[PDB]
């Protein structure tokens, strides 16, 4: 939690549970990126928001909507189980052939 | 962290410390709203990726870019101080008169 800012025992259960972050490292050979957060609806696709992004080991919070995102990239993000999985099958796994 | 994903003391540090959601409740009496986070362009004019709004008493995990903030709600949001700053005066403060 942050210094300063307001604290309960009730915003820590929200902050370490429903608000605790998922990572997926995107594959390495994903063919379809490049592209930026907000032109790959990635909200409209998996139900996700992304946090934070690790690319060529620099870690950036809060990469919003004109990040790209590139193979290889570490991806953080809210949701929930569901949402994980459908950011697997977006990201790596691919519907389809 | 979720069960049976990954776990280091590395990626702890980071959900722990620079992914910690800040917050802030919009003021009732807060005038420009009744948006999309879409429309609000809230990562333009601040920094911060909404992660969370808590609206008439439920909370909402990953509300996306076509949620509405309305005066009152609570938003929770990942970023650095400054742009906590930078949502306190965007959704209560107001530059100008």
């Amino acid at each position: 939690a942050h210094h300063h800012h307001h604290h309960s025992a009730a915003l820590e259960v929200l902050f370490q549970g429903p608000l605790a972050p998922y990572e997926i490292i995107v594959s390495e050979d994903s063919e379809h990126l490049g592209k930026s957060i907000g032109e790959l609806n990635v909200w409209h696709q998996t139900g996700a928001t992304i946090v934070a992004i690790e690319h060529e080991g620099k870690f950036i919070v809060s990469p919003g909507p004109f990040s790209v995102i590139e193979q290889g990239d570490h991806i953080f993000f809210v949701g929930d189980e569901d949402v994980y999985a459908r950011m697997k099958t977006y990201f790596n796994l691919r519907m389809g052939l």
